[PDB]
DNA sequence: GCACCGAAGGTGCGTATTCTTG
């Protein structure tokens, strides 16, 4: 799954809380960011302190409105590859997860775009640059085993003049779709040459084979929650809404209890096995 | 494309929609 939200000010909190973590992108690498990412350093770049001795992006931004400090693009990554990395222990389908990510925001980039102004008449010039701050999770608000990666977007794009200029975001946002299965078929992909067998179900989705449906939603708990809440609420999953869709985003809510992780792989490991999963 | 940002021109706005649920 690709699941995405444009960042705002109200948000800078959440975005930082996101801290394993990687920069990419040719807007990194201009700005001298390669290897593991800065928490003091990428606050800045949120706020749009780039530094390097250029001055402060979205001067221009009307006052009414929410300056949005960039976009995040979470992969997630389907159940029964959440389990195989982090209750079997498997580096590999970490690693292959990791590139599937990288390969499928080198086509966001190719996507970037900015407006240039000459005259009183604006351009859209693609520049093909951005600045990504990437960052794996492991775990989800019922703690259930998701891989997940926070591929932070700053709002910033250099153009082919030399400045910085805030993204034209349209182009990515309207190819969320589409990326999402880049992120699939990639993953797909690498999950074939380690040498595992995949089922097939839905949109182009997959699951590892030894690992069934059967002992997927046990794990699944989160999903549980969403599906008892329509349920609850006299409603389809499927003929849902929009918004209402997201009528879940939140309200299936639990308490965010700093754990132990090592007591609770075990825990994995045994409400796996309970299921009689094997790892095959 | 507009209407307000701020010092020239540049900006959010809106866009989005799988499931495993950010």
């Amino acid at each position: 799954m690709l699941s995405h939200m444009v960042l705002t000010r109200q948000d800078i909190g959440r975005a930082a809380s996101y801290y394993a973590s990687e920069w990419q992108g040719k807007g990194a690498e201009e700005l001298g960011l390669s290897g593991e990412v800065d928490s003091k350093r990428f606050r800045e770049l949120l706020a749009g302190n780039i530094g390097e001795g250029h001055r402060i992006m979205r001067s221009a931004t009307r006052q009414d409105s929410k300056e949005r400090i960039g976009l995040d693009l979470t992969f997630s990554a389907p159940k029964s590859v959440s389990l195989q990395a982090l209750v079997a222990g498997d580096a590999e389908i970490i690693k292959a997860h990791d590139r599937a990510v990288a390969r499928t925001l080198e086509q966001a980039e190719a996507r970037a775009q900015a407006r240039q102004k000459i005259q009183g008449k604006t351009r859209i010039e693609t520049t093909g640059n951005l600045v990504i701050g990437k960052f794996r999770h492991e775990t989800s608000r019922e703690r259930d085993p998701q891989l997940h990666t926070h591929a932070v977007i700053l709002n910033m794009t250099k153009r082919s003049d030399g400045q910085w200029r805030a993204l034209k975001n349209d182009e990515i946002v309207k190819a969320t779709r589409y990326l999402g299965a880049v992120y699939n078929a990639e993953l797909a992909h690498e999950l074939q040459k380690l040498g595992y067998q995949l089922r097939y179900g839905k949109d182009g989705n997959f699951d590892l084979a030894h690992i069934d449906r059967q002992q997927i939603e046990g794990f699944s708990k989160r999903t549980e929650q969403i599906a008892e809440w329509y349920a609850a609420r006299g409603l389809d999953p499927n003929s849902v809404s929009l918004e209402q869709k997201q009528a879940a985003k939140v309200l299936s809510r639990a308490k965010k209890t700093s754990v132990d992780r090592e007591a609770l792989r075990a825990e994995w490991q045994a409400t796996a096995k309970e299921l009689g999963i094997d790892f095959s």
